[PDB]
């Protein structure tokens, strides 16, 4: 019973994330259901990804994400195949926002963790 | 301007060796360091993906596989200093491999990486 | 209705934490239901809590943890009240681990996201 | 060994002034800087409330609470170099107050402080 990374898959926020894994590279697409400041996401909210898939039963993905507005994510995560059978992808993930210069970006790196569940 | 593409170097004493090629990010990463010995393979290198901005300061974020199936990413963006340095000021995760959803919760670590350019 | 941080509260890996105000102060009892390695978290994977609470509705908090070998964790977060009237405390913690100096500790802090819950 | 009582300043230019006691450290901090006009209030002033270990390099964990309710945590290590420097590293987070769950998800942002001493 495998975890399989390529699939569409929702987090906890009502994000949408299609994602295509091939060798050890991962394309697709992410619609965010939130933004920092309107606009941050563009029209429809979206973006292409771009990152990386191990082999193995359980993988590990990281993967990068730029924001038409300039702001950037990356999330790193496992591929978790539950109990029940549900295929879950456990990440953390940094939204980094534009900044200035050096000195006024002291807090432009936020975090936290997204769930993903396959639908 | 500060600009991605070229060869640079982190506290640590890790290299990077980036391109662009309009909003993508290839190269090579070799780390000084490892969580386990090992960890990054012999050579410690691996490739890098990711994503750089337009604009004189752009933003960048990018990934890497290391040999044994941890991973890292970084989210930073590109400074001019007062002094002419190009200054890549980023933030890093790293994802260890763990055996099921339960010991995962020990999984990341974090840290700022400061890169200067060689 | 307001989020309430007193009393013992239960995240998702089992963990139960133990909390007491005391003005702008926050005492206490951590009980981790899990550790780095056998022993970090001490005999009983227990330890004292000290920190803050803020005067809202749906307080923040600011809480830190001593372990008996010596690594400490810290969490920051936010006390809501749901829709469904169920109190929720949201957190995300570090935990520092003990390096032997400056070099080697590139590598000693760790992350991740605590959802508490009322028991 | 490094003694974590004392006046310390950290790359931002912000002032963290501590005493400890037994194994509970207690003090000011006064940011150099905040998210927004006023978050530390007019004088940018907090009182400190945390843990330090024992040894040689002892560890740290401290929180404040900001005048307009967010927080913030820092967790590191006082290490003693060779010059005899003393060093506390560190790495925190910023909550920011959320109106409620659904839009709290940005509400923590991270980074690292470096504190010497005066
Ligand atoms: O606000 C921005 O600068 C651009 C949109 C940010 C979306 C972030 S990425 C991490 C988190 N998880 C999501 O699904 N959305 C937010
Ligand atoms: O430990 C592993 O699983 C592989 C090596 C990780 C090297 C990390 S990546 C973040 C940090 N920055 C560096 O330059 N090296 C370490
Ligand atoms: O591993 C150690 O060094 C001591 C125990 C740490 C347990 C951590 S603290 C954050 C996380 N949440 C918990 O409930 N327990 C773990
Ligand atoms: O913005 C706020 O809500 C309150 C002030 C935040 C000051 C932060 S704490 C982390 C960082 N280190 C400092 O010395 N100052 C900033």
């Amino acid at each position: 019973s495998s975890c399989n990374v390529t699939g569409v898959w929702r987090n906890e926020l009502g994000s949408t994330l299609r994602v295509k894994a091939e060798g050890s590279e991962v394309r697709g697409v992410y619609q965010t259901a939130v933004e920092s400041t309107r606009g941050a996401a563009g029209h429809h909210r979206s973006a292409r990804i771009i990152g990386m898939v191990s082999d193995g039963t359980q993988p590990t993905v990281s993967f990068s994400v730029l924001w038409e507005k300039g702001s950037c994510s990356a999330w790193v995560g496992q591929c978790f195949i539950l109990d029940d059978g549900a295929q879950v992808l456990k990440t953390f993930w940094m939204l980094r926002s534009v900044a200035d210069n050096l000195a006024s970006a002291w807090g432009s790196t936020r975090m936290g963790e997204d769930i993903f569940f396959k639908t």
